[PDB]
């Protein structure tokens, strides 16, 4: 309750999974919220479902289109202020090696999760510096920012980028005084209605060798270290990164 | 407000800054509280500082003291019910390199930052698994388990211990469905009355080199990061170093 | 001598610096190699400057060529047999923090440092893997791939990405038995005749509080480490860091 | 060849395994090597394996003995001049859970494994210091100094503290311009003698969810790596961890 009183968020990727969780959460502790997607059909049924318009709304954006991003900004200022909060959540995955990547592939997972987060990142730091907002941008940077896939090459790539990256951000921003902070989390494998859809999946994911606790996460596991690093309680975290993986990396 | 009802908290060091935020924080969330320390007149009035009896209690031990451990878990349940939560935070530290630090100084260091880790997580998993309590062990371990300093030589080993020992205990824990999961938390250079009492300590560490922010932490940064930690909220999250720098170690 | 018997080895920007010291010690060492740089003046002069044809050849290319690097393998093929080793070294910064970076200067530079890079391991892996030529890809990544800089915001994304994405090939050349090692260098500050152009950079990267030798490196450094991991003598190693940094990292 | 001409090298843990391998490289490479063990029937005879008096000499010591310390340094000046280099092998494993092990296991692990390493790298700061020998300590940190074992929970607690503790003494004796760098090198699973005495070992070892090239290493891969830091090629390294496993940290 009232962790995030006064703060105005944008959650790209909000409209599923993991974004939703941190869109629900976000709402229940004062935030109010922007979520984007790609789909105007599942955006506008995802905000009803955690609050009305005074409280979330949807808006429309592929996080690899640099200019929806100034839209994006500017039409969530309108309904609900100066942004504070910004969590690049939105990512795609590719199931390739490195080996079998093709260049199409390569260029559309970096458009979404490196440009986009680049794209992000760079507006936020520009439009909630120096306000007096407390202001935290998070990063989704996945366990695959620490270790190896054999089978997500670019996906690596783009997670290892998108953890530095955020550090070079979180560096400039502190040492500026801009008072925004920069993080980035590190989910392992969280279940949701996409994996649920994939036979086996869970499963494989479950296995001691792979997530030591023998389960996967759940959306909500990410939405809590979210609201942590949003609120001010995180006031002196910055560039750091926070994992939530049931013990993945630690073996 | 209410992040960790039921929860019952052994925190060593806690009658002091770090400790003693994290022990306010615990009790204002619905924790009961156990605080350790080796003074009595320091500590009862700590306990009192912050609660009445049926919230918070002093235990005097050295986290070095084996048997004491023994009595400190004995003394918890008595006052309050099973131990779900152990923040394993007294440490000490020598400033002197490795190259100058004598066989005494190293063992004294070692015995409370490093044996006592180990006796209170060992014992901890003992007492505290198979009940259904979302247990959870907090190891205290430092940016100088991540980074070396030259002149805290014996400290940086018992830190980098603290931080891979926690990974080994928090991997057993999972895999053996025992309900306790374990992680560090890496404070930066924080604030406290006794960093206060060494002239220029501040402001060497808030130098742009040290900590990029330009300022110390303070006591509550570290505190709020337990309590997530402690609580239900992160329960995925084992085998993980959470660190709250003000950006020392990103650089 | 004769550590590198055999061998046939790509190296990306061998014309200067480090590049060109990895390449006098490859031959040194008994590769034969094919030096790679965007200017046929001073590649021509380079490959001179260390040896015979029969020794050591340029091929003008842009690591960003995608076309090019097809070209480039089957020149170093026709020239000395098989590539066994590639060292991708080419690689530009901008001195510009993610915030101050245009979308043009973030494309140009992720086209040579990331797309680049890419491209070799992918093409290497192709062409390397199940000839008993004990491959070994050699990706340069920098501290700037461990700790970030607040002017170097595109930089840092692209090491951060090189670093995680050669774990993925590593693994996955691993698990085939391709017979192809991947790993990343992560030099610190290094003097070359570049560094001697810009007043005042070698002693800003001296001061102990960037570089604690209080010097900053030279070429050779990191040539002794690329022999060591083209080698057959680091048939071991896979998908690992090789950090030669004067203690930058270690604080 | 030649790699190490002029040097003096102390190993402990010398007489077996990778210590062995270690000491044979080195003394193929021009070094003069005090290898110690505990048994002097072993010892004796592992020297005589590698070279004759005037290249490789036995000391008896067990690493956790100080005083043994400063007689092993003033036995290998005797015999082969002043020392220049350190390799801090000795060490052992006990095959327990944090939860389960006993506070003499504990101790026992630790006195070799980490007082050892220290005792060694402290007196080796002193005694090589400001003599122009290019000196170097090698410090043998593991695999399990970077991620947990459930069964290696002493052990892990070791690791980890000599990977930090070798950060702290690198940076000062590069502030210090005290003419000694101190690495740590981190093998995976190794085939030795010993391994192949416990039945299953290396199978388990070699399953692609612990090692992903699918087999274990030699005594040689940790021997080669150890040449590389002990000779001056590697004189800008320090504070770094050296990684040798198969790809077991890149999962
Ligand atoms: N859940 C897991 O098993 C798991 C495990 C490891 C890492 N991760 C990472 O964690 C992040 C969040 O996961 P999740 O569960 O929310 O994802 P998800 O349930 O798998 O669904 C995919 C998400 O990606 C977003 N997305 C993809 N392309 C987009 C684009 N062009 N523009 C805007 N949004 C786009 C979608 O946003 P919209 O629905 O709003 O259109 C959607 O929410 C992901 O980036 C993923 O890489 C997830
Ligand atoms: N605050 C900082 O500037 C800073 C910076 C980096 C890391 N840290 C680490 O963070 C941890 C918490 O810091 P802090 O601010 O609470 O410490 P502090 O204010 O500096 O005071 C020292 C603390 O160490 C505890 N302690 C030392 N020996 C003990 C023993 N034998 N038995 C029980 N407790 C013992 C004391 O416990 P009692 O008071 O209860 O007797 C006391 O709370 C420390 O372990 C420290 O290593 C602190
Ligand atoms: N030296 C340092 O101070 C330092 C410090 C940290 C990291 N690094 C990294 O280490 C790597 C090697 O450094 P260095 O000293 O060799 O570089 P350098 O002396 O600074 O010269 C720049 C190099 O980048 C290469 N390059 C840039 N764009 C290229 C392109 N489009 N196609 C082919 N080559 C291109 C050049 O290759 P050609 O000359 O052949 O055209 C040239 O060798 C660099 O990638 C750099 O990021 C260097
Ligand atoms: N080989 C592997 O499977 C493996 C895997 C991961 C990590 N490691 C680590 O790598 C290091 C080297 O392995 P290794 O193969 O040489 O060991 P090993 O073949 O397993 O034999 C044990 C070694 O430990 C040394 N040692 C134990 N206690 C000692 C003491 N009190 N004083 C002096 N030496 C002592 C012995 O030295 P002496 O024989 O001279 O008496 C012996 O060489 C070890 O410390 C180990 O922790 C090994
Ligand atoms: C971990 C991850 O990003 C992923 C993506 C698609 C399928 C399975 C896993
Ligand atoms: C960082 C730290 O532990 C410390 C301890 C004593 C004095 C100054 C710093
Ligand atoms: C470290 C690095 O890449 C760099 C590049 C250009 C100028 C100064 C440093
Ligand atoms: C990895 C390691 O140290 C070990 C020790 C004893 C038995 C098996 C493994
Ligand atoms: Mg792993
Ligand atoms: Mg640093």
């Amino acid at each position: 309750s009232n962790r995030l009183d006064g703060k105005v968020a944008i959650i790209t990727g909000g409209t599923l999974g993991i974004g939703l969780a941190i869109a629900t959460k976000f709402v229940e502790e004062g935030a109010k919220v922007m979520i984007t997607g790609r789909h105007s059909d599942v955006g506008e049924k995802a905000a009803k479902s955690v609050g009305t318009p005074d409280q979330i709304q949807f808006f429309q954006h592929d996080s690899s289109d640099e200019d929806g991003w100034t839209k994006l900004f500017d039409a969530t200022e309108k309904a609900f202020g100066p942004v504070s909060t910004l969590v690049n959540n939105a990512g795609i995955a590719v199931n390739k090696s490195v080996e079998e990547t093709t260049t199409a592939e390569w260029r559309k997972l970096l458009a979404v999760n490196l440009d986009g987060v680049f794209f992000g990142t760079r507006l936020g730091i520009q439009r909630m510096k120096n306000k007096g907002l407390g202001a935290s941008i998070i990063n989704m940077s996945s366990i695959e920012g620490f270790v190896g896939d054999p089978s997500l090459g670019a996906y690596n790539a783009s997670k290892g980028a998108v953890r530095i990256m955020s550090k070079s951000a979180a560096l400039d921003c502190a040492l500026k005084d801009y008072d925004v902070r920069v993080n980035t989390v590190h989910p392992g494998y969280i279940k949701t209605p996409l994996v649920d859809d994939l036979p086996g999946a869970e499963e494989a994911m479950s296995q001691r060798t792979k997530t030591p606790m023998g389960h996967i996460g759940e959306p909500n596991d990410i939405a809590y270290i979210c609201v942590y690093l949003a609120s001010n309680e995180s006031k002196f975290a910055t560039g750091s990164e926070f994992v939530v993986d049931g013990g993945y990396t630690a073996q």
